[PDB]
DNA sequence: CCGGCGCCGG
DNA sequence: CCGGCGCCGG
């Protein structure tokens, strides 16, 4: 009866045709998005205007990002589950344009290195039976003049949509043979030199797990 | 086939003798703690030193606050479910010294105006049929000199435990019939003059809902009718 | 292959018609003996001369007590599983006269208080469906002038038969209803006033478990 | 129906990486430890401080020796399976610092003549096909002024850990064909002049068997023919 | 053989 | 959610 008036809401999972997502109403962004990439889901007629994002009415208005929040902010609507990953079905690609699957992203990053990383991810489907992609924001602390560590990020728009300090991407590469291989990257939410090799943004999965509060490694060895 | 190898981050609920909490591994802090204050439960022989907190090993070490994180930080280990709310059962009281029921709190606040809000909450068990207390942190943005808004909060210890900018306490009060009276408070994580009446810190529940990402009103209203104070 | 030449021998259990026993070849006595007492096993024709003990040829001669070891020592051959507990079968009472079921016992104790304790044990079978009796020696330390603790006991005979410093008896009273009740006693191997109430020699089972190296309480709660 | 509620005291064997032991809960000490010394296993990078023993929690607390028992006792924690017999594998070597492989040993003995007997044992792995070492304590009676014999040994610590009066080491040596050569030693738990040749401490195996309650000869002879030294 | 403590840890 | 450490403990 300690829950007579329910519980103040907990982890909001959303199942879309092309990804699953854990929403953070506090930041008005996804904590993570999970895609399962295969070669056939990568081809097809699916298309959409680059700027055609719509708000997620399944998120309460108190905690829902809107297009107006992005207006004049200088940030792209960076999709986490990328639209080109889901050309196989117009509905499946449409679902990537919900704002709940986007985060404020510095435009030079969205167009260049972060895009490059997505291209790379799709290429690994020629070698791997399944490329699971888990994408999400990070908010990483910094030490200031006073010796103290602070998390500092801008919030944009009326609804204070959090602007991540970095993005992570975890590739869970499922071999046809059953070997699972992990490649995880972090890039700062900042203009990133298009010519730095993607490999140099690799980080140990554990540094990502530590910062994000997510765990993949115990979940992977559930059936490994 | 999309979750065949698990999901990275699920609802981190914890049911204790004295409260229910939802835990946030990114902040290493609860999102909210829920108690039902009964007057029966307010008196008893439960006691524990003020400085005797335990890390919560039910949280993976990567996201678990430890006592080393607080040491030398300048912050009190501020319990969200208050110790003195559960004196009837020592186990009930010990549960409040799990660090997952704690957040860095400015000591003058923890020991004064936040303490006074707790004592006032216990007082309402005398005058209402049920007192529910939902307590939690806030991280509220501020507008800076360039005109832009930013959330800025300190993190302490090797585990980067987040220092809240504010705290909220929502009282769900059961009047005689089926009337629920809501009463919500915000205090800044800062020295708060003890002499300011607690009613000066009331806020519309909606602002706590908006800022916290939590929802109280639709949950309560599926259970009669409401009188926001 | 770390056991190519076997193992230097380990815990010697013996199953007799009337008790089971764990033998200690180091002391040439039983570590414990276990009887299961019931009212019908207490009646019958079984009899034997009080002094008619025979040595246990199932024990190696190096570690086997003999009658000659007892000769002139001033100690009775105290039976642990008591002969009167097993009148129902001559073989079953005979088995109690193996020296492996005896220990050197001060005679005034064997005749009086220790005997009284055995009488008491048999009486509890009118109330309890099973009276399990576990009997054995203790060797308890003493502090001397130098502040140090020492175990000191005489050994008798050519074969150095250890003379216990005390005896324990644990009664495991099995109710018909399933309640198990424990009564455990310790008496010093010394002349004991026949008129002290048996209750005053009760001790917590744990003090017996600690000294002896036996455990009953975890074994009792195996099926309790 | 006679063991329907269990037996109070069974064989307390322990299999470790580096030895097999039989444990005695009354004495809180091993009855014997059995190793097979291979030369391969004698060299490696295994190391551990001389003072870094662990209590063996596989033994019930009521009968388990702890480091507090040895502290201030004046006795070395004397390992029976020697550390330097298992340098190939750190886990193998760490197993010898379980206190259930230890007995109170007079320091001058542990660090000198008993050490020399161990080094000599390792030396025999060069000259024999297999070296088996069985090591253990003794509690040997003494005749007193009243003409009667008594075993008297100190017990140390709150757990009353028994100080042996002597120690035995039995070497089972595999000669070229199938010949086993037996070689058994006794030293008193006391300062032993390091200069006395180790052969002066040989004894007939039978005396160790008689005193210890252990049997070696019939076990070996079910495996060819024997040459007692 | 279990259980615990505070602390560390994947 | 498990695992560990030394120490305590039934
Ligand atoms: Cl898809
Ligand atoms: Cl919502
Ligand atoms: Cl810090
Ligand atoms: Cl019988
Ligand atoms: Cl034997
Ligand atoms: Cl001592
Ligand atoms: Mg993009
Ligand atoms: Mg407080
Ligand atoms: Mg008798
Ligand atoms: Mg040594």
């Amino acid at each position: 009866e300690l829950a007579k008036y329910g519980l103040p809401g907990v982890a909001q999972l959303r199942s879309r045709e092309s990804y699953v997502l854990s929403y953070d109403p506090r930041t008005r962004g996804a904590l993570w998005v999970l895609e399962q990439l295969r070669p056939e889901r990568l081809r097809g007629d699916g298309d959409r205007s680059a700027c055609d994002f719509r708000e997620d009415d399944s998120v309460h208005a108190y905690h829902r990002a809107t297009n107006a929040d992005y207006r004049g902010s200088g940030f792209d609507r960076g999709a986490l589950a990328a639209a080109a990953n889901h050309r196989w079905s117009q509905r499946a690609m449409d679902d990537t344009f919900y704002l709940s699957n986007v985060a404020p992203q510095v435009p030079h990053l969205n167009q260049n290195a972060w895009n490059n990383l997505e291209r790379y991810s799709r290429s690994l489907t020629r070698t791997y039976q399944n490329v699971y992609v888990c994408t999400g924001p990070l908010f990483l602390p910094r030490t200031e003049a006073d010796g103290k560590s602070y998390v500092k990020y801008q919030v944009i728009g009326k609804n204070h949509v959090a602007v991540p300090t970095h993005f992570f991407k975890v590739l869970i590469l499922e071999a046809a043979g059953g070997q699972i291989e992990l490649r995880s990257y972090v890039m700062p939410n900042a203009p990133v030199d298009e010519t730095i090799p993607l490999e140099r943004f690799l980080v140990p999965i554990e540094s990502i797990e530590r910062a994000s509060g997510l765990l993949f490694v115990p979940n992977i060895l559930a059936r490994a």
